[PDB]
């Protein structure tokens, strides 16, 4: 009854290793799992040893920026319609800033190009307590019991003590911390069409009792959202797999902060439409070849999302061209 799928596994394993040598980064994890059951189908780590998805905690970055955008959505604070004011700004002496300046976004934008601005200002519409609950229903600071040794529960600040520029930067991904296993169950709640799911190291005869966090209709758009991540003019390009629309976000997350020391982090679940597998890849400290989470962590992502698609089962939903 283990959910573990050995194909699956050695996939993720040799993919995952070869991205971490090619970009000559310090380590690597992936997650696999199923996007209906939360079945974990596959862990894997590198160098050997320690189970770092499980016990390793990251400031998740932009790959935290969907749930936001969802939460915004879900409680009407802004629908897709809105264009927001994006350009850069402080709060007192604190910089929020994008990579580049976007006059203006729309949510789509803010998902598309991965603004830190825009996720900030719709983040800004809720209360720190709100947030802060918000947070830990997706999960974090709460302990996944997986069984493995050395797990913690994640980091999430009480938010009495959180300032309002600490509010900002959680919303896209610092001053919170979780594992690759945590921050990828979150993912269900957008599979799932907003029930956030438990995982299991156990295969799930029908989707386990869960937890809703959108509503459905919210969760479908947001997929939607996220497919423009993979299509020209999103930063992961890099992940979309032929013969399927694919949902996904990048993550490239300083390390402390630090002017080039990086996490890069891709993290993605198809069909998009009807989701069947969640992939999430980590790049520790890449210095060759790149450190964006697109360009590092997308490639793995799209091997790994292509060949357990191809393992289960899961015909294409366009027709192939590659
Ligand atoms: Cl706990
Ligand atoms: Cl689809």
């Amino acid at each position: 009854m283990l959910s573990l799928d050995q194909r699956i596994q050695t996939l993720a394993y040799e993919e995952l290793n070869k991205a971490v040598e090619y970009h000559q980064a310090k380590a690597g994890t992936v997650v696999v799992l199923d996007a209906r059951t939360g079945e974990i189908l596959a862990l894997a780590n590198t160098p050997g040893g320690r189970n770092r998805a499980v016990t390793d905690m990251i400031e998740p970055g932009a790959a935290i920026k969907p749930f936001v955008i969802a939460k915004a959505l879900d409680a009407g604070k802004t629908d897709l319609n809105e264009r927001l004011n994006t350009q850069p700004y402080k709060i007192g002496p604190s910089p929020v800033r994008d990579t580049h300046v976007y006059p203006s976004l729309d949510v789509r934008g803010i998902m598309q190009k991965s603004s830190n601005v825009g996720t900030s200002k719709l983040s800004a519409r809720f209360g720190a307590e709100e947030m802060y609950d918000f947070y830990h229903e997706l999960g974090i600071g709460v302990r996944m019991h997986s069984g493995f040794p050395g797990e913690t529960a994640g980091l999430l600040r009480n938010w009495r003590r959180w300032r309002p520029i600490e509010q900002a930067t959680m919303s896209f991904g610092y001053g919170l911390q979780l594992s690759l296993l945590q921050l990828a169950r979150a993912y269900t709640a957008l599979t799932h069409d907003g029930v956030l799911l438990p995982l299991s190291f156990e295969k799930q005869a029908v989707a386990p009792q869960g937890k809703r966090i959108f509503k459905e209709s919210t969760a479908r758009e947001v997929r939607n959202l996220m497919v423009s991540v993979t299509e020209p003019g999103g930063t992961g390009t890099a992940g979309a797999v032929d013969g399927f629309d694919v949902g996904a976000k990048t993550g490239t997350a300083r390390k402390f902060y630090a002017d080039n020391k990086h996490v890069a982090t891709f993290i993605g679940f198809a069909p998009a439409k009807n989701p069947r597998v969640i992939v999430a890849v980590t790049i520790d400290e890449p210095t060759a070849h790149g450190y964006y989470g697109g360009v590092v962590a997308g490639p793995p992502f799209k091997k790994i999302m292509g060949g357990s698609l191809n393992i289960l089962g899961i015909s294409p939903t366009k027709p192939l061209t590659a």
